[PDB]
């Protein structure tokens, strides 16, 4: 056999978090018979199970490693290639750290338009973010970002959380006009839109059953004429508006 006196190439992250998985790769060439060599990979007191891949008088051993709280601190990663009574070994360090997630603390996750909202992180003066919730905030996300120093390397970790804002049903004269005057047989598009979260259910009825074709283009007919009661209700309340359609002679 032939096992040159040089350490195997060892690739691994110099840093690894608790309860996460890592990947080590050891390789070496110029040895023979590679198929008979024993590859010893291990981090600390944990012996790894590598997947050895052979090549032109060479090999590459890949292995995954999982760490826990007990392994916290500096651990030793080793790769040893053995043939006969000779062995080539490489020593490296891997630091296991614990970085608690910076949780986003929302006073109240779901709130109604107008309420005061406070945002703080929890994992020198204490800072919080205050803002008066607006409807434009429904679905928006607040974040808590943090950094940690481990082995001269800067690790980043964050957390985002969405805020649900609720805004009562609304029917401004602007987005749902109180009256219409259309010439019989003209083309129009009845306009009446409710506003709110949750999205309010809208119904514009005349004589309690005849609906106004809102949002769509229609041909004005005699039977559109009348008074409609547009109701927009949701768990946040209910708003009623009366709409009058006049249908002039063509
Ligand atoms: C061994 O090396 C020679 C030179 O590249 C090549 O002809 C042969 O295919 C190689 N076998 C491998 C890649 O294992
Ligand atoms: C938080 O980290 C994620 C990676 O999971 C990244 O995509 C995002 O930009 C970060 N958010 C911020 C800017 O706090
Ligand atoms: C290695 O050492 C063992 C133990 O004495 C010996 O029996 C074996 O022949 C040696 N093989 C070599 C030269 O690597």
């Amino acid at each position: 056999f032939v096992l040159p006196a040089t350490p195997p190439q060892l690739v691994s992250p110099r840093v690894l978090e608790v309860d996460t998985q890592g990947t080590v790769v050891c390789s070496l060439d110029g040895l023979f018979p590679v198929s008979e060599a024993q590859v010893h990979l291990a981090l600390g007191d944990q012996r790894l199970n590598p997947t050895v891949t052979y090549g032109n008088d060479s090999f590459s051993a890949k292995a995954s490693v999982s760490v826990t709280a007990e392994d916290e601190g500096t651990q030793r990663l080793t790769c040893a290639v053995i043939l006969g009574n000779q062995s080539q070994e490489t020593l490296q360090t891997v630091t296991i750290y614990s970085f608690p997630a910076p949780n986003v603390i929302l006073t109240k996750p779901e709130v109604s338009e107008g309420t005061e909202v406070t945002v703080k992180c929890e994992a020198g003066p204490r800072a919080q973010l205050l803002l008066k919730a607006t409807p434009e905030d429904n679905g928006r996300s607040f974040s808590c970002s943090a950094t940690l120093e481990v082995a001269g390397q800067l690790i980043h970790k964050n957390q985002t959380r969405e805020l649900r804002v609720l805004y009562g049903p609304r029917l401004d004269e602007r987005d749902c006009p109180g009256n219409w005057t259309w010439p019989e047989n003209s083309q129009q598009t009845p306009m009446c839109q409710a506003w709110g979260n949750p999205l309010p259910e809208l119904k514009c009825l005349k004589d309690g059953t005849f609906p106004l074709p809102i949002g769509e283009s229609v041909t004005v007919t005699r039977d559109l004429e009348g008074t409609y009661l547009c109701r927009a209700r949701s768990t946040q309340g209910e708003v009623t508006r009366e709409v009058t359609v006049n249908v002039l002679s063509p």
